[PDB]
């Protein structure tokens, strides 16, 4: 039940505790930062404030101001009028309180508090320079093949999914790109439930009994169209369990001249089915790469009801760090509010949540101990428009708060998949 | 500048499909060089006369959250009755809708107008899946008001008795609408969870004849 492993390696939840338990509070108003001390006895005499402004990851300004705050007191810090941003994007402000001198309990340079705000945002209005290339639609009884130069997209007409992609003669997928509404159950999803003594109120059991894990996709529609400068693929699927429709998924794929695939997804969720664990897509990628790069919340694991500690910046970690090694394996390694993701030859743009690793949701839920896991061929990807909270007020009864349950009935998300 | 903002056209293309015609548009609302709103739409007209409209709006994070995200027009038709499947039968808003019930409702046009002595936005009905007026039918998941008075007349006139009915019927169909508040009437009182602050909004509508 610990915040740390038995060998004292931190769980991701330790960072969330550090941030919420901070001793300095911050408000922003125009160009003024207000800092409040929550110390009862000491002055801030080993503290200074580092601030920085970045446009979509790229720094534009930074600076330092010594902190001089009495117990329970306030200090007003006025930012210099900041250089105007050139292009489009959202400006972000980050502050951190740094301890310059070593103590009996910390190293010099130790970070004790932090906070972020959105500043000015300029929206992209200018039409991206209209390219000339034009994608080529090839139709057979079993498939739709889209070709742009030497890039190839294959849609299966029987199953209704993007079943393979090609750059030249190099294939990208080991498993087709499909919808996903399930996660490998966390301890909070399971609670005190067991094979010998089932607890029907637990999230895992409501999910099992409704047939979420056994749901079979059934194609409703699958059409292909040529436009002026692109090809459009329209699909619709029903997920059913023994006659009862659980979810309907409606998608458009738009592949244009610049070689980008715009995916638009619209999902309906039956009001009387237990709210699903996630609403997204998954596939098994052929490529295994070293690093993972993203513009979003990080660097550590973060979930919708546990993402306050994470900051919005540009992050770059090795693949093995995007997986959290819980002793009892479960869904893990998510990062939220991501605008861009980069892995090997692939780039994904939008506003989504993701995890990425060598283990599939199926392997994670079938294995009881972490040492028993084996890396699978390629890399398993999950990209969710929406993901249920993880809870934790206790681990023996539903604890996910109402504002974190996927309960809206109708959902929308869009992604762009291209090459970097 | 929300009231003074002018729609600038970014894109407007047409494509013929196997069974339909698809119109794509994009607009940007600006004031003194700042982009407030961007609206991206597709209209799809299929073989059965139905028009499917898809809208995606971006709102600038540093502009004050908008009062509504929707569409308007002035219809030529003046009909006796309004018929809808949604919350009703009385006026209801996102932070004042619990009393309303979901069902099929049917009222004379004049009932779709609340005669507040000082005139303002009035008459909204929320959580609607279907609206009927004359030979028109709208389907989706939206909020609406319908009346003989433009938002503009309503905002320029000070006493209800000084209002005059306009030719035809003004229709407002919103994907989203800001709460009304009222914990008091002398400071901002709309609670955070009823402000339109998500930055990106999506809604869809089918328009047909019946
Ligand atoms: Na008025």
């Amino acid at each position: 039940n610990g915040l740390v492993f038995a060998d004292r390696t931190p769980h991701p939840a330790l960072t969330e505790a550090k941030h919420q338990q901070q001793f300095f509070q911050f408000r922003l108003s125009g160009q003024t930062i207000e800092v409040t001390s929550e110390y009862l006895f000491r002055h801030s005499d080993n503290e200074l404030l580092h601030w920085m402004v970045a446009l979509d990851g790229k720094p534009l300004a930074s600076g330092e101001v010594p902190l001089d705050v009495a117990p329970q007191g306030k200090q007003l810090i006025e930012l210099p009028e900041l250089p105007q941003p050139e292009s489009a994007g959202q400006l972000w402000l980050t502050v951190r309180v740094v301890q310059p001198n070593a103590t009996a309990w910390s190293e010099a340079g130790h970070i004790s508090a932090w906070q972020q705000w959105r500043l000015a945002e300029n929206l992209s209005v200018t039409l991206p320079a209209a390219s000339h290339a034009i994608p080529h639609l090839t139709t057979s009884e079993m498939d739709f093949c889209i070709e742009l130069g030497n890039k190839r997209w294959q849609f299966n007409r029987q199953s209704g999914f993007l079943s393979q992609m090609w750059i030249g003669d190099k294939k990208q997928l080991l498993t087709p790109l499909r919808d996903q509404f399930t996660r490998a159950p966390l301890d909070n999803d399971i609670g005190v439930s067991e094979a010998t003594r089932i607890d029907p109120n637990a999230w895992v059991e409501r999910w099992k009994a409704a047939g979420h894990y056994q749901a079979e996709a059934a194609l409703l529609q699958c059409t292909a169209d040529t436009l002026a400068d692109a090809v459009l693929i329209t699909t619709a699927h029903a997920w059913q369990h023994q006659g009862k429709t659980l979810f309907i998924s409606r998608k458009t794929y738009r592949i244009d001249g610049s070689g980008q695939m715009a995916i638009t997804v619209d999902v309906e969720v039956a009001s009387d089915t237990p709210h699903p664990a996630r609403i997204g897509l998954n596939c098994q990628l052929a490529q295994v790469a070293e690093r993972v790069n993203w513009l979003g919340l990080g660097p550590q694991e973060n979930y919708p009801d546990r993402l306050t500690a994470a900051c919005f910046d540009r992050w770059d970690l090795p693949l093995s760090d995007m997986y959290t090694p819980y002793v009892f394996p479960s869904e893990n390694g998510l990062r939220c509010g991501t605008r861009e993701l980069n892995y090997g030859p692939h780039q994904w743009r939008g506003d989504f949540q993701f995890n990425i690793s060598r283990y599939s949701q199926q392997q994670l839920m079938e294995t009881s101990h972490r040492h028993l896991l084996h890396a699978e061929e390629g890399t398993w990807l999950n990209i969710d428009g929406f993901h249920m909270g993880i809870g934790g007020d206790d681990s023996w009864s539903p604890s996910v708060s109402a504002e974190f349950q996927l309960s809206a009935g109708r959902y929308h998300y869009q992604l762009v998949w291209c090459q970097k």
